[PDB]
């Protein structure tokens, strides 16, 4: 048998948005899937999941890949935290999408999420010049030429890096904001979108040392009318794909008691930021859905009210929103209303 | 089973010139020829078939080749724009085209399209030396050497790339104006020689990403006695390339009436800029035909006057033309008059 | 026959810290394990292991590996310094730890050593900017990404430079400090952890030459609260693995006596730069060891102390300690109080 | 059925030296020699060879070979020019030299040339320091070593991208200037060895162009004492391959009459600047001749006057000398007189 | 039938130190071993050869390998100069080493050289900061690290390209000196050392060309208590193989008469600045021998007093020394004592 690098890549405490920690373990042993990964250890004190004198952690895998860069029989380790009691670490976001993802099994929730981020050298946007701005917004999107398109070959190393791994990718594109991105995640089980875009966002972190650059999931990177990084989610059960009056139930649960305030507040840091009635989307103290609106919280597409089934999309949250998080607060309040409406 | 990439690449509705967009869509399918391929759609806003409120758009694949770049079994998908009721965009241009080609199948037009351009590095013009200007033309055009040839490493890998999509290259060379350079594609079909010319366009742009240069299509980049850029159009019928007289016939139509402000202004933008009186080609004003005259608006070249059968160069346009748009206006125009000729 | 290279590689007399010494043979002979290969000489006086006018040293090979860099047949030879009767030079460290190696063989010592490293670029430091400071530590470790990440590529190189040459390197993972580094090496016999050690620091610091930066052993790089650089050494025996009641013994061992400045003054130079009172540890002049206590001279992990068995941890050896010295004095002291107390 | 690149080469009609032209034309058919090989055309306004509004021009293929650079079943098409009436161009200086080479095919005329050439990075000689002279000469003539050897790059590639496209070369060395470089290719007929030189020129520019450097032929490159281009020719016939008699005869010829300035005017421009009586060879407005003479006009060979035959050296010609005129001269001139002489 | 490249090397008339020339030959024949080589000629008036009017001169290859840097199955050719008479030309220094080496055959001399010499970038040493010293030496010498270490990827690929070449390298080290490094050759016969000691000279120069760096054999290249390159000469016949009193007798013939300063004025340029009293070796001036003295003009190796036969060291040979002239020196003299001694 044989001897190969293991990836434990995990998440820490930081405040208020947490980052990736990651470190190599050689194993020799005989390859199986996950359950014959042993569960690992690292010191709290350096990552906020103690920065005190009681917190010693306990890695515990919960995803598996090949890894791309390393290549041959390496591969990359999702983790969960643990306290040395075994029970989830305070940090966990994962423990709790997983008692909630089990509880509304029957309704077959599934995501895609669209994350963008955006290219820095330094203190720099890739995309701006030194000291300055590029032109206005407008052929940066979707664009091509060397006067418009920055970190291509980051993000094509990305993709195939992705791809690679396994990860259900759909596609990838320029944004509105020289030298912004996006990749999209689905369409996938809830804990499976979420294992796989943290291990995504880990590759692209990753991939950009090897071009020395750097990625941000910031929402507002720049201040003014430049755009925003956002991860919009979409969201559908069974019962969605087959009508369209679970999909009314869906949005007009998003709006209900304090549901509104109660994602925006979890969506992710610096949203007040991003989220300003003028441009994309809408004010993050209001909210309202509509059908082909971009300027709703919450959208139909035009494909889905014409077929009467379908899937929605959340437009709210930012490009720096825990995936566990985002996830277990729509299907905690959507499924729950479906339940309640019968529609499941 | 198998995962591949596909670009779908689009023109925008930009004024006064129109811009390719492009995003990657990750497929997993059975390969079959565009007809498999899935439509799709984007947001408008962001490409001026909106910069509103109310745009939803449709792609509908036309055109697809292999993506020489990404290798393998990725491909690219050329698409055209349509309103969600699968009618054509106002954008479209390549619908009235397909409705000439139609109309003036049995005519059996063909054509060849000689497309320049002129390589920069950001606001430099790539041959100039930063602050300044190099020696006076006549040694660029067809030329070798470091002293005189700019950027021969991407218009080699451009080249390559278009052999590999498998486009009507016929001929590349070095322009007038150092770093400047042009491609002919055809002969072909007006659908073909227009769908294939966009996606060498794309592969330009995209190709010269890589040497971190960029390409422009402007007709006239440097001010003065530099030389602009053109795409030079030739023309035939199946009567043509048997007989003299429809040549003339065609040679004659484009000076009826208001054909020659008809075609003018449809064959790019900054026209004024790039015909003027003095260098090549004719004024924009005025039109002339004959034969070996570089210097009239449509050129009958010695050998078609020789062997009294052949086609015809029209010189007028710019080389940021939308080739839709002027293989239309030929087609529409000189059939139009063979067919009342009864040389068709 | 056939030709193979051989890099003699040994360790010299240089006060305080001794350093690594190499030099190519051209072998021209049939490859057998370490016994087939020859022993030679060097010049003393520029090692010095003279610095003087008569001595003349022996190269006697202990442990045989593939080159990694140079690949093939090519081999790295570790040698210990023999003086021309064959007797241990006085530079030779290896000399004293085999005869312990010997007389302890029954408890059966393991090591695990975590070594430290921190890159530089000439005088500054690799993740420090030119003329200051990072921001303060706390995402560097176990980090991911370019403004936090320095020196990934030569990590990565060195370490399957190490796993190629066959060495037994448990993990790796990025440290408190920017551009500070850990690789962990065993678990091993004494002097097979001390020959690999030696070998994978050789490797490092070549693997770095190609890549044209530095790397220090040195204890504390940067003065201040910036992270200093250790050698944490794990060790256990039979009756350690066994059972509870030896760990004491060893913990225990190490504090009696004159074994604290025993130890410490061979821990590696500079000592008193790195064990301060403040931070981590505790101050190189006072023992105390505890369970899970890592202010502690000694600390014996909670898995152990829950277990009944396993190992304990000294921190206190800086990261430019000699293996054969730290290794040694361990097994002396620990294994002796072991025996006396008839827990072996 | 297969695709491939043609480039097509042809000499211009500049004053006083002519340059090298080229294009790209695109092939799909099958591969024959030559004669299967479209004729082709070009603009003459633009190279010297109109300047007016009469002349287009006709590209006749008289040789081709491989091109090395694009590999595969890509070529290199040399051509001649024609008017459109398929007659000789003005410019062409081939086709004196093909009725003279059939005229004189009986003696079996061969020719073979050194050609000198040096290299620059823009007004820069290669081998110069900027703003300054390196180290006289003496060390550079078939040096060794970074301090005496500049652009040795380019000349290992330019000298298997000939050997590929089959040219008969015979050495390399580096010449007695810095930077300066030469090459032989013979022993050949008339027609071949002008037509093999040519491509051998413009693989060198090409070739120089990916190093980003330049090449010249400019016979006084730098003034003073630093060395001149030449191009020498070794010319003999059947019977100076016989016979002592025919030498003298041959060496005689060209100091008849008005012989001398006849060949010299036509030597290549700038002659007055390298030949001068100082250094090599004899001065331009003196005829001599020598055995081992290297001072003389022409040079008999110490190995030939030994022999009682062999070949004679002109050390007259610059380095910017056209090969069809000297070649033309040489045999015009010399057959000519053998055939009176009787010596055939 | 097939081509290949012949490289031929020749050594200049150069004074105080010769010089390494070289030129390409372009072979059409079928391969065989130095016998089927083709002499060859050049001229002497460039090479110090002449500097007169009279010297034309031919190349005779005398030894052959392949060529590593171009590969397959292109060859390197060591030659002599001869006259055209094909006597000896003046420069040759291998036709007197032929004769001795004929002469005294029954001993059966054989050499060892240990060539040492110095990286520079320009007129500054590699190891050297620009416009200062570096640290003074004790590290460098068999070192390893940036901080320590220069130029040893040059040093590596000129050691892969020896050993393909198939010459007898026994080891490679880094020297005292910062940039200063060493190659042994031997043991061989003495006209094969030296032939393949200017082969391996060869070949350092051309492949530090790849890496922009100079080499030099100059015996003090920094003034001071920096090092000089040596060429340390190890020699050895049967009877000094098989017992000590040849030994003994090779070590005082060389101190006898006028043998001492006889060789050290030809024991290569500038040994008066290398060869100081203060430091290694002896003074040029005074000739001493003794058992590991590293004082001694010679030194006889410890291993060799001990086993009572083995070899010699001369230590006063620059790294500027010509082989031919060191190795016919050391033959003649020590060689014909020992025909008198009855040693033979
Ligand atoms: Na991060
Ligand atoms: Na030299």
């Amino acid at each position: 048998h044989m001897t190969f690098k293991a990836e434990y890549i995990w998440i820490d405490g930081t405040e208020p948005t947490a980052k990736l920690r990651s470190k190599t373990k050689i194993i020799t042993a005989a390859p199986a899937g996950l359950d014959a990964l042993p569960v690992w250890g690292f010191d709290g004190s350096s990552t906020n999941q103690a920065e005190g004198s009681s917190s010693d952690c306990v890695l515990k895998p919960v995803f598996s890949c090949p890894d791309p860069i390393r290549g041959g029989e390496d591969i990359l380790v999702l983790c969960e935290v643990l306290d040395t009691d075994m029970t989830p670490h305070p940090s966990n976001t994962r423990a709790a999408l997983a008692e909630l993802s089990e509880r509304f099994a029957a309704q077959e929730p599934v995501f895609g999420i669209e994350q963008e981020y955006t290219f820095f050298k330094g203190t720099r946007p890739l995309g701006f010049p030194e000291g300055g701005f590029p032109a206005a917004q407008g052929g940066y999107y979707c664009g091509v030429g060397s006067d418009e398109i920055f970190g291509r070959d980051v993000v094509e190393a990305h993709l195939e890096n992705c791809l690679k791994a396994g990860l259900g990718i759909s596609g990838i594109n320029a944004e509105v904001m020289p030298g912004q991105w996006e990749f999209q995640v689905g369409p996938l089980a809830p804990l499976e979108v979420s294992d796989q875009l943290w291990v995504a966002r880990w590759l692209l972190y990753r991939t950009a040392e090897d071009f020395e650059v750097s990625a941000t999931l910031d929402p507002k990177p720049v201040k003014g009318d430049w755009n925003g990084a956002g991860a919009h989610t979409n969201f559908s059960t069974k019962a969605m794909r087959e009508g369209y009056d679970a999909i009314i139930t869906a949005a007009e649960s998003l709006g209900e008691g304090s549901k509104p305030m109660d994602h925006v507040k979890n969506y992710g840091a610096g949203i007040d930021d991003r989220l300003t009635g003028l441009h994309e989307t809408a004010p993050w103290n209001e909210y309202s859905y509509g059908v082909s609106d971009r300027g709703a919280s919450v959208r139909i597409p035009w494909q889905v009210e014409k077929d009467g089934k379908g899937y929605i999309e959340d437009r709210r949250p930012n490009a720096n929103v825990d995936p566990y998080v985002v996830t277990r607060l729509l299907v905690d309040t959507c499924c729950t209303a479906l339940e309640k409406a019968g529609q499941v």
